[PDB]
DNA sequence: ATTTTCAATT
């Protein structure tokens, strides 16, 4: 397992891990939850000295053998942490390999934080949907009516994606020919779940 | 455009 360099970082992600995740093919992959915060200026967009994070589904806990719940209720806990103030208007955006999330609580206390903080911006980007039933068709509609803010990724950001998320030199991004047929399928299924809004 | 996918330990 030659992991990611001890010397180097825990700042930067892993090529295979992030392209493995990425990849989205059949086989073992483990949810991950990237987000980047921004502070606004005047409408002028500016970023701190480094807040770049992402959060796992895989944790460690023998003894309790307990895990954590939804990556997006931990994310919810640090909000408070980075004390955001209402005098100001921050950009936050949570980056999901999936999209669907059945559960009458984790969209609930997300829908409730929209809510109390109208002034805070949130953008969801789902680079993929196909985990739950259709019934996630509701449960998105609960998300959207204090997130009306949804976009899928393009091929482009994948490239941009990589050199923010992946820092390799002599090792180039290869994108695989998978993008094409899903991104035109991304912007039908996106548009499909909207379309029930005319109802 | 589609692809019948792992996630709580040893
Ligand atoms: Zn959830």
């Amino acid at each position: 397992m030659e992991a990611s360099p001890a010397s180097g970082p825990r700042h930067l992600m892993d090529p295979h891990i992030f392209t493995s995740n990425f990849n989205n093919g059949i086989g073992r992959h483990k949810t991950y939850l990237c987000y980047e915060v921004e502070r606004l200026d005047n409408g002028t967009s500016v970023k701190m000295d480094q807040h770049r994070g992402f959060l796992h589904n895989q944790a460690k806990n023998l003894n309790s053998g307990f895990y954590g719940r939804h990556a997006q209720l931990r994310f919810l806990d640090l909000v408070p942490s980075l004390q955001l103030d209402p005098a100001q208007i921050y950009r936050v955006t949570w980056f999901i390999s999936w999209s669907p999330c059945f559960s009458w609580g984790c969209a609930g206390e997300v829908r409730a934080f929209l809510q109390e903080n109208t002034h805070v911006r949130l953008r969801i980007f789902a680079a993929r949907i196909y985990d739950y039933d259709p019934l996630y068709k509701e449960a998105l509609q609960m998300l959207r009516d204090a997130g009306a803010q949804v976009s899928i990724m393009t091929y482009d950001e994948f490239k941009h994606c990589w050199d923010t998320f992946v820092d390799h030199q002599g090792q180039p991004f290869q994108p695989w020919d998978g993008l094409d047929e899903h991104s035109q399928a991304l912007s039908g299924r996106l548009r499909a779940i909207l379309q029930n809004q005319g109802n």
